């Protein structure tokens, strides 16, 4: 029997009141502009949100943003989420401001935040997710390993609900931060903006010349002549002649890239909540940009 998690809004809170939590991480983003050689907490929080929601299992509704887990011990210290302590202790004093957010709310926000203000495209979001016990927490290696090949990929995201498109829009995420050595065991960006999301991790897979190498962890990783990366997982994205004709697409249309990784990163956001008939809709904030701040 699949546990049933239902969106609950915050006592009386609106568009309004999400739309300051927005902007206090917009902020704050802005604000905190020297972290990891100048990258910024952008990355970080795009993966945070994606670790938080990526150990759902659709078979059980294990896992997943709702009771927002990585709050706990035995989370915060899966190794799969080694460096995200650090979206985590960004969130803090937004946390301490808007003690009223859930974790999960806030969590998944953060990586919509991220997104949007990194020139991304808009990510509609839904309030509601509820705090759950520590005993809720998924066990560690929900979340996937990244020295496979497609087929494990494939098959891989099919617990998260996800088909071919949906995985390839979602994998283009890689176009923000960088692996680094001493978290994940590989080392270096997949290309040159860092954080600004655009679709250049599709033109990179695409146009770079690759050479597989071994990096300082004796992990094996495709670097290119431009400094760049690509994780086995990623490269595999060109491997496979389905997962090929889409990354095609999406190195050749960033409208299209955008729409699909806006559908794609909401469903992953939202996996494993039910939403009452009467919820409110989803909501599109506005960035910093847009708001005159
Ligand atoms: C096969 C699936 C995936 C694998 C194996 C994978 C693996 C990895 C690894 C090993 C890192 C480096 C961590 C580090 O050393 O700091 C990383 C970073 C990152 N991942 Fe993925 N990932 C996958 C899918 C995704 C998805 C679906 C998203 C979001 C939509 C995402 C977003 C990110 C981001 C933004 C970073 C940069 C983090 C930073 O710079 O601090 N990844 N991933």
């Amino acid at each position: 029997t699949p546990l049933v998690h239902v969106a609950s809004v915050e006592k009386g809170r609106s568009y309004e009141d999400f739309q300051k939590v927005y902007n206090a991480i917009a902020l704050k983003l802005r604000e905190d502009d020297e972290y990891d050689n100048a990258i910024g907490y952008g990355p970080v929080l795009v993966r945070l949100a994606w670790h938080t929601s990526g150990t759902w299992d659709k078979h059980d509704n294990t896992g997943g943003s709702y009771g927002g887990t990585y709050r706990f011990k035995k989370e915060f210290n899966d190794p799969s989420n080694a460096g995200l302590q650090n979206g985590f202790k960004f969130l803090e004093p937004i946390h301490k401001e808007f003690p009223w957010i859930s974790s999960g709310d806030l969590f998944s926000l953060g990586g919509v935040t991220a997104v949007q203000e990194m020139q991304g495209p808009k990510i509609p979001w839904r309030c509601g997710r509820v705090d759950t016990p520590e005993d809720t927490t998924p066990d560690n290696g929900r979340l996937p390993d990244a020295d496979k090949d497609a087929d494990y990929v494939r098959t891989f995201f099919q617990r998260l609900n996800m088909n071919d498109r949906e995985v390839v829009a979602l994998m283009g995420a890689h176009a923000l931060g960088k692996t680094h050595l001493k978290r994940s065991g590989y080392e270096g960006p997949w290309g040159a903006a860092n954080n600004v999301f655009t679709n250049e991790f599709y033109l990179n897979l695409l146009n770079e010349d690759w050479k597989l190498e071994k990096n300082d962890a004796n992990n094996e990783q495709w670097d290119s002549k431009s400094g760049y990366m690509m994780l086995p997982t990623d490269y595999s994205l060109i491997q496979d002649p389905k997962y090929l004709s889409i990354v095609k697409e999406y190195a050749n249309d960033q409208d299209k890239f955008f729409k699909d990784f806006s559908k794609a990163f909401e469903k992953l956001l939202e996996n494993g909540i039910t939403f009452p008939k009467d919820a409110p809709s989803p909501f599109i904030f506005k960035t910093l940009e847009e708001q005159g701040l």
